[PDB]
């Protein structure tokens, strides 16, 4: 049937640092893991089937005192979902969203989630991938970290 | 036709604790809240026809320096969207969004969203409900607070 | 076939205020702004066909120290979406979204979105327009700033 994918971050997908990075390890057939029509390569969510698509993504980021310290208080925290073209490789920001934080001293633990969502016209052969900031702060659950997209409708 | 709901918060589904508690009271029949071909029993969203919908929800919570102080300098204000099986009963989280606040002296008014929203497949008996913690911060518009839901297409 | 808008912001709409206004000015035709069976005028989204629609916007603020400082250290960076009507003079808010920031000047950049969705009954004639406050703020690009709708069903 109508295509769609929802995918929950991998773990291994998450070096130690704070530049942005494309995240490339998702899960796509445990929990609440799925994906039809579409095809996952490592990190990229590729379009079969031409479209309008509703596009989303939720990702928390997380800090306890007790793991230890990061190089400095203030954070930029930062999701972006990309479209790329397997055919004009040329790379876009589709939505970006986030916030700056001031995670300083005197605090045990600090937490922030972002969402974003929108409807968008769809190729087949299009991909859709997510870069973050902070990728070492990345929440690992699959309740807390993951993106999708559904067809909504065709091309007109 | 198909099923959906926008359930606006019922202002008595609200202690004055910070624990984290199920909102058990949501409008399904006044301004924006409706509900077709799904059951809203005390706070919890009965799914009654099979398929994959899509799932959101929008919290809002504020703090006046009027009404008197926080229960700590540092605060949590998350929210869970949980889902539910008939006999086999198990809690399960479907999606989770919030942030860690410092709401003390600044402005004797404070006030900070979280939404969260996906695409999951449901079965008929399963059951929608949202935890959040400090409930008694909730703002009680209909604008303000609420979640739903949408069938999308049926199961495959 | 079915209606729809993705709407991206005109950089022109933006004042010099902190006063909360109504954003006037989107584009529809160009980037990934696109609009079907929907109609644009001065900033309100004018529905065309009676549906249920999902609706939703992201709105994104930012500042650079370079560009000067803030009106007060605690900021409101909240969006509003109302409805309004061709034929009467009302205004209503379906979804409320925000957060206070402190921005004190210390750091050099700070940034923060907010993002809001939700499914609505909608008649031709109704108005969709966005609201939001400190409009000096906003991020002009098209991955940063937009909202949009699409029908999912007709009226029932």
């Amino acid at each position: 049937a109508q295509p769609f994918a929802h995918l929950t971050i991998n773990a291994a997908s998450i070096p130690s640092g704070s530049h942005k990075v494309t995240l490339s390890s998702w899960y796509h057939d445990r929990g609440w893991a799925k994906i039809s029509n579409m095809t996952l390569s490592n990190g990229k969510l590729r379009v079969n089937q031409d479209g309008f698509y509703y596009l989303y993504a939720n990702i928390c980021f997380r800090h306890h005192e007790t793991s230890g310290s990061v190089p400095t208080d203030y954070l930029q925290l930062m999701v972006y979902v990309v479209k790329t073209s397997i055919k004009i490789p040329s790379s876009h920001n589709l939505m970006k969203g986030g916030s700056t934080k001031n995670w300083s001293g005197n605090s045990e633990f600090h937490f922030y989630s972002i969402n974003v969502g929108g409807f968008f016209k769809l190729r087949a052969g299009e991909e859709i991938s997510i870069q973050v900031s902070n990728p070492s702060l990345l929440d690992p659950d699959q309740d807390a970290t993951y993106f999708g997209a559904f067809k909504v409708q065709d091309i007109d």
